[PDB]
């Protein structure tokens, strides 16, 4: 009944993952029949689409359109469908992540200097990824995930929420920089790719649209837990809170005629970003020049970095989502999900498309959206495969449905990202204890780590975790940002060898507890 | 011990008002020693100044500067000081009101058509006002205030809060109309009296400044009642919540350089608005032409309307403020306050300055600001004469302190007015029952009118009051807006003769109760 356990047989953990979950397959279809599930699809679609559009454009720039938006929309769609149908935890949301973009910029630059075909180079990384994951899953290497405690989990989940919130505000500020509040503006600026010079009212409306969307989202959640209107109506308006918030502020922008705001932009059709550079299928041996044999072997080194990047964020995401506290009964599979994510990623390379990963903020948003609230306590979660399938299909079709998307401002979606980031800081005990730094000890809750631990020692423990977050944020800022996963790893030694010198066993049990 | 009681002796009620309150005079000075009282001064100053600036300008326009801002600042100041020192209820805030402006426009128009000296005409209204109030106070006519029940009080207090909120939003919308969000503007526009044409970023920044100020104000009140920080620090930051909210958003505007926003504007010095038309002292018999004898007698008719206008709003304001629910022990005086307000107003006329009135939203704001919260229940009120004195003095000096005021945006103060309007809808039982229309009857409070009255009959009673508010709002909208006081009066018949046909005695006791 314990997922993270070494059996002895090859592919032991994987067979136990399939046998565990696939019996519930029909339930994974019939549980989706609920308007809450539909409200979840609409929400998580916009969560899933905007990153693909944003990161896809950054790949286009950094890579000379050898990979761009089209490639990432297709990858996100196809890998999204396959994972929704075959995966052990369907509530995970596979997609491109900041760390993966950083690597792609890094590997491109290497190939420019050394005179390699970048897109052909990725194919060999992809072959090594397939070889690595089939070895790991064979010898049941996912069992090591059991040594990642709450301590490391909450440092990770908290950092990822802060970064998410930080980047959203960075995007708002960019608008102000591009379109500053001036006395006079040139009034013949071209709009062909984008506004050439600054224009009036764009930055302040963007702020209003953002602040508007966030407010309605937060208010309709407050309303959901209120005692106004009949419960059946109040629950439904609460479920569709985010889609209502979006629809309101999208109509606000629609009626405001003469003021410019940035809209979502998908590619024209389904075709590679640079048609001259590459086709659909990338040749291993080379496109123009012969691919060198040393790099076919040397690609093993980048493959290990990409593996670790995908593994850590994906397996920790799974831990966070599949916690006992959140009422998920169907069962998670670490062995099966690893194989699909990394396996599909290795194959994607061969069609010049990005390998993806189970991303934390989106996956957690998706899981929270399907959670029903009793009395406030968690009653159950709507664990099904339809939400994840429909979002993957919609992201794929997004190119066809440009007429709808071309009327949605980004500023509106920034409000929904602010909502997602804030809402994600919920069951994290780190955040709870950080708040108790500011409350006096009289008005502290009756949770075990308050009663059984002295207030200053509890605070010392919180402070040490805050110092970890600081060190992680500094490494983030420096050029060596691909090290972040390997610095998270060091949080496991800290907890296991260092902290027991300072804190006694009884304190470390209550503070860093498995089930709470 | 009952204020509203007929003794038999001439000036009986007045002597009992003075004997009651003036024993507490030293306490009315030493109770002001508290930072809460200082935070109240700063708040109520801006509440008191902006109306005087706004209404003063409208008088300037409507009256050809025979009365303007200077006259109303001086009147508000002098009458404010005298009332703070001599009055029976010092928490009342005397000033100009919308109804009074309407009358002044009306009386001016009459004098233009009939060929009378408007400013000389007011002097005779003022003489009649002095004669009326000395008769009323002699024969103890303020005793009739006891027949104004909760029913009429809450219809009045609710209407006045709605109008207040409506007018604030009307001012924001005017900014958008003056400075619309267009694609191209003209930049050679002049700013000598005010912006001639529309300007970019002005309307959306005004909205942000307003929405900003309101948010901080509401959040710092939430914080006051929270369990964060040490209580002594949390209480102080809660007390100075509004002055902090103002200071924040005033600094936001300060650093934003090139964008235009409207600022507070006081007159240059202490001098009459139109020096040619009038001097400081107005001659009864006439300035240029001889004032006619028929109008010296006919002025009795306008005097009755002005009396009723001032009496009703001032005496109902006193009822609302001096309720048992609000812990005010010092004691209110209806006979003394009436004499001062209307007496001072009659004399003001002789110096060509406006008669004023105890205004509801400001007085209620002032009283709430001085209320301390135990545990949430009302512990006590800081009843003193210093708050009201300092605000009256500051309004007088406002002309001298133009350098400070010229950096305060109005948009910021609109946020504080929104806060005042919302906060004023608090202890009104009408508002409470209007909210229960939307709650299901399971989640209704254990107040007597819920237990002892059937839910639909309670709702029928609420609905009849909503129909009164509607009828009052329609009369407001029509040209005959000076009738509003006389339509409020009819709410007393409704309660006393009509409602007891529909509702039984037991229901009317619980619904419309004196102490609750
Ligand atoms: C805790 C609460 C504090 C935060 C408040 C909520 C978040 C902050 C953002 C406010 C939401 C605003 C969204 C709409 C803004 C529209 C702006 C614009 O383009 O103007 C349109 C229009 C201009 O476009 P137009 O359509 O009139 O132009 C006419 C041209 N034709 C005819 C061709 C179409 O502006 C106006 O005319 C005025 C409209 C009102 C605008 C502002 C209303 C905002 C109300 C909210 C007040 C906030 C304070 C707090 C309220 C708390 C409630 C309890
Ligand atoms: C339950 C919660 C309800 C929350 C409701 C929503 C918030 C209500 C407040 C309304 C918006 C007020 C914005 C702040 C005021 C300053 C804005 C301004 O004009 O500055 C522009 C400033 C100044 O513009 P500038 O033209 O002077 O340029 C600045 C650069 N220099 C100095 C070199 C010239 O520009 C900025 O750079 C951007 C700052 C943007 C404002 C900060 C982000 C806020 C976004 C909304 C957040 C939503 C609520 C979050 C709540 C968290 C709690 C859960
Ligand atoms: C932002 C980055 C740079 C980290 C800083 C985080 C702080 C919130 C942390 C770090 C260390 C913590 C402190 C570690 C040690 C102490 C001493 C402790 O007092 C005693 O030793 C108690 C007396 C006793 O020994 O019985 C009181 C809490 C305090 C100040 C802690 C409060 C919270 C602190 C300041
Ligand atoms: C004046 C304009 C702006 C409309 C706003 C007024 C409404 C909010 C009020 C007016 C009369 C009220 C109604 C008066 C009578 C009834 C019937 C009552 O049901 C019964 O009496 C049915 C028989 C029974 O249950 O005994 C339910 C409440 C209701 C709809 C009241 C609800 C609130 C109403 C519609
Ligand atoms: C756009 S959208 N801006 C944006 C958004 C994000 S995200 O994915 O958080 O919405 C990012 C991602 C940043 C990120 C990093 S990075 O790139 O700053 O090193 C690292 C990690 N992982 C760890 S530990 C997570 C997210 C960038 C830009
Ligand atoms: C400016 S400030 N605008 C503004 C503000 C107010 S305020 O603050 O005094 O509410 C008013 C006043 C309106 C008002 C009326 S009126 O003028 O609309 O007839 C009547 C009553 N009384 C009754 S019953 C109270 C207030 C106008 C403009
Ligand atoms: C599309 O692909 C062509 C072919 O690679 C790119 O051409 C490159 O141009 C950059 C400068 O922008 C040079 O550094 C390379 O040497 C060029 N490559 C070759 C072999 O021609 C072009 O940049 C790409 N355009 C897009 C869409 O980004
Ligand atoms: C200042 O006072 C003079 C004197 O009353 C005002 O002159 C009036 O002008 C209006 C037209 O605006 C005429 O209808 C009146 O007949 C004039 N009155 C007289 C007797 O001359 C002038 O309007 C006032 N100016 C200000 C500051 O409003
Ligand atoms: C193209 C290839 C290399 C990539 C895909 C990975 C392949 C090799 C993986 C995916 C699923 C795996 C199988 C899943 C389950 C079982 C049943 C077990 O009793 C024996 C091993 C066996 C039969 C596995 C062998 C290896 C396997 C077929
Ligand atoms: C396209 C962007 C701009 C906005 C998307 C919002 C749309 C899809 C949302 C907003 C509110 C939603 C509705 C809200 C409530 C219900 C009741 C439920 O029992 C059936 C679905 C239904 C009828 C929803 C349908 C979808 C809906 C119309
Ligand atoms: C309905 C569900 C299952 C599918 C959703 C995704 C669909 C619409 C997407 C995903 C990948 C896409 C394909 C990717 C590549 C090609 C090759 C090109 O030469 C023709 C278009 C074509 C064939 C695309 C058409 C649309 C496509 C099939
Ligand atoms: C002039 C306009 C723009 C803003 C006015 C705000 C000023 C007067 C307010 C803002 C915050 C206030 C301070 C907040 C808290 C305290 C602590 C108290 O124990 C003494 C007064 C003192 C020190 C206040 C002094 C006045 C103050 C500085
Ligand atoms: C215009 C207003 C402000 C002033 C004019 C009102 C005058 C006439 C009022 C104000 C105070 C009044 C006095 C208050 C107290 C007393 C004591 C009593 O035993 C006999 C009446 C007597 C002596 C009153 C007579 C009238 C009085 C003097
Ligand atoms: C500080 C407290 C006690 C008083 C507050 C209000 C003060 C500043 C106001 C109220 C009445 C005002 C006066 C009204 C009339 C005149 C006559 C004029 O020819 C010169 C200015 C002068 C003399 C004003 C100066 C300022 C003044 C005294």
């Amino acid at each position: 009944d314990d997922p993270l356990q070494q059996t002895g047989q090859l592919f032991g953990g994987l067979v136990r993952d399939i046998r565990r979950r696939y019996p519930y397959y029909l339930s994974d279809i019939t549980d989706a029949f609920s308007p809450q599930v539909l409200a979840a699809v609409i929400f998580i679609y916009f969560a899933a689409l905007s990153p693909a559009i944003t990161f896809g454009g950054l790949l286009g720039e950094k890579t000379r359109n050898q990979m761009g938006v089209s490639e990432l929309l297709i990858s996100t769609a196809v890998q999204g469908i396959l994972f929704a149908l075959l995966g052990a935890q369907p509530l995970l949301v596979v997609g491109f992540s900041g760390p993966l973009l950083v690597f792609e910029e890094a590997f491109f630059s290497f190939c420019e200097t050394n005179g390699l075909e970048y897109i052909v180079g990725r194919v060999w990384i992809g072959f090594w990824l397939i070889l690595l994951v089939v070895l790991v899953v064979a010898f049941e290497g996912s069992f090591l995930v059991r040594f990642i405690s709450r301590y490391t989990q909450e440092i990770f989940s908290f950092l990822i929420s802060l970064i998410f919130i930080y980047e959203t505000f960075s995007k708002l500020i960019k608008i102000f920089q591009d379109h500053p509040l001036q006395k006079t503006y040139n009034y013949n600026v071209l709009m062909v790719p984008k506004p050439q010079g600054p224009l009036p009212n764009t930055a302040l409306l963007s702020l209003v649209l953002m602040a508007g969307t966030f407010f309605f989202a937060m208010m309709l959640r407050k309303f959901k837990n209120s005692s106004y209107f009949p419960g059946k109506l109040r629950r439904v308006i609460g479920d569709f809170g985010v889609p209502i918030s979006i629809l309101i502020m999208v109509l606000v922008d629609f009626f405001i005629q003469d003021t410019y705001t940035q809209k979502l932009s998908v590619p024209d059709g389904f075709k590679v970003s640079n048609s001259s550079a590459r086709g659909w299928v990338i040749h291993p041996l080379g496109l123009r020049s012969e691919f060198p044999i040393w790099m076919m072997f040397a690609s093993a080194l980048p493959a290990l970095l990409v593996f670790i990047l995908i593994f850590l964020e994906s397996q920790i995401t799974t831990l966070i989502v599949s916690k006992p506290e959140r009422k998920m009964v169907k069962g998670s599979g670490f062995h099966l999900d690893l194989l699909l994510v990394v396996g599909m990623g290795g194959v994607a390379a061969l069609f010049g498309m990005p390998w993806l990963s189970a991303t934390t903020v989106r996956s957690v948003t998706h899981a929270n959206a399907l959670t029903v609230m009793g009395k406030a306590q968690i009653q159950e979660v709507k664990e099904q495969r339809i939400s994840g399938l429909l979002v993957a299909v919609l992201v794929g079709l997004s190119i066809l449905m440009e007429p709808i998307l071309s009327r949605i401002p980004l500023a509106v979606l920034f409000g929904i990202f602010l909502y997602m980031g804030v809402t994600s800081l919920s069951g994290i005990q780190l955040f709870d204890r950080i708040l108790l730094l500011f409350k006096p000890p009289k008005y502290h809750p009756d949770v075990p780590y308050v009663k059984r631990v002295k207030t200053w020692r509890m605070h010392l423990f919180t402070g040490i975790q805050i110092i970890c977050l600081a060190v992680l944020w500094v490494v983030k800022s420096t050029p060596a940002s691909l090290a972040l996963p390997f610095v998270l790893i060091l949080t496991v030694p800290l907890r296991r060898v260092l902290l027991p010198l300072i804190f006694r066993n009884v304190e470390l049990q209550c503070l860093d507890a498995d089930d709470a």
